[PDB]
């Protein structure tokens, strides 16, 4: 009935989406850190090929791993310039638009718990409208609901409760003086006329919007209406904004899958620096002079040629030395840099 | 009086913290992009001592250069592993506890805002609680309070409202009830009693704590409390803990300032990578003339000055890795 307490089916899709946002710092640091971790794969890749040519100076395979040293370097340049111009201010974004949105929501979800005036009678009641919910631990009335912003730790990712179309639970309600409000739970934030609401002496002045503009609350003796978030686009300025800037923001993630970060299939003379490296330091046919061809199964091949290369065991813990097992930026550039003192040495 | 709207003086400050937390986020881009940004001129010196290196390959300079070279190597890969590792970690904790606890101050705020009866009964009312205040742009009363989470460029953000010790303008409340409440302006939010406030048949079971635990609302017809938070301590399970989250989030922040993105001023000896590089390859001053910071920067002042016009005026990664790469494919000819 209009102006009575909520039932569980008004507030879990709220506990949902919660619960959601909170994650998002979480999949904001994981994908910082996957970027990163992607650079560092790059450049690994770019120290081994650069060791190989030391190590061999002076022969044909030597000058094509100079190539792929090249490619690789290029590769982690890029992806650290895409880092600083475009992930950081998308996660940045997400992290703020998520976590305020997710204050908005636990604040007028909180507000909900407390206002009760007994077991069977307040604004936050169970599924059948029976008995108001408790929170214990981090649950109300058995729904994940903390209502805090919990420990951030990287965490991949997830799109569930709000996704590429909005917020897959907030659908349209038809009736919520059967489906939102209980029979007979009493409940001042139901309403803002002054019997039953939040009125005093009179009816407030007008609707009021709450948990960032989900809930309209009519100053009349009527149920509340909902925005039907599930299908959104764009928008500036709408009482909801709160729940559209979330989506929009979520939606521009790209994660670390863009160009910079992933590894090219295609062809020698198509990999980024290849053609330009050719030509400026050597000017199709004087790839297949130290390649052997121009294709990715020669490309491979020269890496696997990389990889197994060994390292002067001095160079490594009484640890493996074949170059395709040693991994890390700076353990690998130190090698580098003791075979290019050997190499000034000649 | 208790149990009545709540003037400016209650509001304005929580207002201001509101505004401060908006430019948390802006920091932490700000601070993002400039530890990219310093990882980049690490590997440029990094490069342009290699290039250095190639070009004058077999001199005792060079082999200063692939000293050096290997230093700022090893500088931006540090860089790139506390990006990774410790700033992220921070900038997205400040970016999330403020903007957190700033939704829970909006949301209380913006209730306050709409929650009234006429343009002097309300809950949100003016210094003197005459009027109800209107919100116009992105200023309540002429107070700024945009109650949104303004569009995110980066921005070092202010400390004048949450700084070191906690929120200064959040203070012990000695007399709420004439400081707090006007005289005579209806809000149910400002008790939980039935009469005047929240409660409906009777009072409310307990108190309610609204904005992340900042204020309590008794059942009672008594005045709100305040908790005081200009000199907060590192506690858990606070009621107002999302406060405490966002205060040592935010003081803990030490931007793009750490050892990893900085130059060292240390001895040749003790710059980074150098000494393992002796050890293990190789004294400093057969190739330095020295092992003090002075010849150093003598070196570098030799690679800067080296022409390809000059390797000092060329900047960014991918450009001078093409060099590099042009410059090891000649050497790759003897
Ligand atoms: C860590 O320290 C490194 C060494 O200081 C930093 O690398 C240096 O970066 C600066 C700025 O990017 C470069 O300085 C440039 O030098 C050129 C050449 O200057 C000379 O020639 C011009 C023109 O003839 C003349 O006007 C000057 O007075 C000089 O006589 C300038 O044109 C540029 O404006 C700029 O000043 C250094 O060359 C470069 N050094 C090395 C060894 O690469 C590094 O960026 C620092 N790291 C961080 C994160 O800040
Ligand atoms: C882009 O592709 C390159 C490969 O062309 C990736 O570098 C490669 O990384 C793998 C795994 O880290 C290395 O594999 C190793 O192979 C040996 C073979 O015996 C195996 O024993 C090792 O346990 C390991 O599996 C491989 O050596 C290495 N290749 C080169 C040339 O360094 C690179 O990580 C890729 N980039 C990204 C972002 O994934
Ligand atoms: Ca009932
Ligand atoms: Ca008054």
């Amino acid at each position: 009935a209009a102006e009575k307490g909520f039932k569980q089916a008004f507030w879990q899709p709220l506990c949902q989406v919660s619960e959601e946002l909170d994650d998002q710092p979480k999949g904001a640091l994981f994908t910082l850190q996957a970027a990163a971790s992607k650079i560092q794969k790059m450049r690994d890749a770019a120290l081994r090929a650069s060791i190989y040519a030391e190590i061999n100076h002076g022969t044909n395979r030597a000058k094509a791993a100079v190539i792929v040293a090249n490619h690789y370097a290029m590769k982690a340049d890029s992806g650290l310039e895409a880092l600083k111009q475009t992930l950081s201010s998308q996660e940045v974004t997400a992290t703020a638009t998520a976590s305020y949105l997710k204050g908005r929501i636990d604040e007028y979800l909180n507000l909900l718990l407390q206002t009760k005036e007994s077991g069977t009678s307040g604004c936050m009641m169970d599924t059948s409208g029976t008995n108001t919910v408790t929170k214990a631990g981090g649950t109300i009335g058995g729904v994940p609901c903390k209502l805090q912003l919990s420990p951030i730790q990287p965490k991949r990712p997830a799109a569930t409760y709000l996704g590429k179309a909005g917020y897959v639970g907030l659908t349209r309600q038809a009736d919520a003086a059967n489906n939102f409000h209980d029979n007979d739970a009493e409940c001042r934030l139901a309403s803002g006329h002054n019997t039953n609401g939040l009125g005093k002496s009179g009816q407030l002045s007008a609707a009021v919007t709450m948990a960032a503009g989900y809930v309209t609350v009519a100053n009349s003796q009527t149920a509340v209406t909902v925005q039907a978030l599930d299908a959104l686009q764009e928008a500036s300025g709408a009482a909801h904004q709160p729940w559209i800037d979330a989506w929009k923001a979520k939606k521009a993630l790209t994660g670390a899958e863009t160009a910079e970060f992933r590894n090219e299939t295609a062809g020698i003379a198509g990999k980024t620096g290849v053609t330009k490296l050719v030509e400026e330091a050597l000017l199709q046919t004087e790839l297949k002079k130290y390649f052997s061809g121009h294709e990715n199964e020669q490309w491979t091949a020269i890496e696997k040629l990389i990889s197994e290369q060994p390292v002067a065991q001095n160079l490594v813990g009484d640890q493996p030395t074949k170059l395709g097992e040693l991994e890390g930026n700076a353990k690998l550039t130190t090698i580098l840099a003791y075979y290019r003192m050997e190499t000034a040495g000649k």
